[PDB]
């Protein structure tokens, strides 16, 4: 009736997946069926409670593709004083880990072009979806990419956190995966920006799959919020890659948002479209997971 329920005894979480941008990301276990979930769990001023939930209601029909894990339910842990409330946000669960897990359970930190490039189209087929009726994700980062038992590519969160940045301005985690504009504020009001952010922040992750880290991960976060604005966008250190992929980079990481390709530009990329059959790649990267140890 307007509220949103404490989790107390419905969910439970188990372990930290992520600890991504506008948010943590865990594996939770609903205590009743022991059925796996994946929560994201947002600090929330608690001013704004049922605004939340009328978000979530708004969005949640976009979480039904594909390629974005599927919105379960919603919850707010009301905590003690000096403890902020927190909005859990409750999703279908994905047992291969993150992208980011994956990365790092990979010898070298380095993944094969052909599953960067699964990945990418799989990422860019969910944002498509998103950007296509008009939501901003805004957390795109490896650690926010879970992969299924089968290989299957599901975003976490789909447009919340991102209205919650809006509804209670948000005062966040590591800077690596922010665009120029988004770090700039330049036009905050909606923030849309063609919905060109999470296009840059897929091409740093991208580049994470490549190198295993983000550019200018090395570096203290508040200097990278600096440098990222100000400096040159990002390229691939290696001279390996194919040319498209080194194209998809220099398409993705366009420092001018007006002239970074729109999603469904990026979409019709040699490096995503012009690839190997879906099926096939998945079944090479299903296989490698399950040897992988986590």
């Amino acid at each position: 009736l307007s509220a949103l329920r404490d989790p107390a005894g419905i969910f439970e979480l188990v372990e930290l997946v992520g600890n991504g941008t506008y948010g943590q990301v865990y594996k939770g276990r609903h205590v009743k069926t022991g059925q796996l979930a994946a929560i994201k769990v947002m600090d929330v001023t608690g001013d704004e409670e049922e605004e939340i939930k009328q978000e979530i209601n708004m969005l949640k029909k976009y979480s039904h593709h594909r390629n974005i894990a599927t919105y379960y339910g919603a919850f707010i842990k009301k905590n003690p004083p000096g403890m902020d409330d927190q909005l859990w946000l409750v999703m279908e669960f994905c047992g291969a880990g993150s992208v980011t897990d994956l990365i790092k359970n990979t010898k070298g930190n380095t993944l094969k072009e052909e599953w960067i490039a699964y990945i990418c189209r799989e990422i860019l087929r969910g944002l498509s979806h998103l950007h296509q009726h008009k939501v901003i994700h805004r957390d795109i980062k490896g650690q926010n990419v879970l992969l299924t038992e089968n290989a299957e590519v599901k975003l976490v969160d789909f447009g919340v956190s991102a209205q919650l940045d809006r509804t209670v301005g948000r005062r966040i985690g590591t800077p690596y995966w922010m665009a120029p504009e988004v770090i700039a504020c330049d036009e905050n009001p909606d923030a849309t920006y063609d919905f060109k952010s999470d296009l840059w922040s897929l091409g740093i992750t991208a580049i994470e799959m490549a190198e295993g880290a983000p550019p200018l991960c090395d570096m203290h976060p508040m200097r990278a919020l600096f440098l990222i604005p100000r400096n040159p966008a990002p390229r691939l250190k290696s001279k390996k890659w194919s040319k498209k992929f080194q194209s998809f980079i220099e398409s993705c990481l366009v420092k001018n948002h007006s002239q970074r390709p729109a999603t469904e530009q990026l979409m019709k990329h040699p490096f995503i479209r012009d690839q190997p059959n879906e099926r096939q790649v998945r079944i090479q990267l299903k296989d490698h997971i399950d040897r992988t140890k986590k």
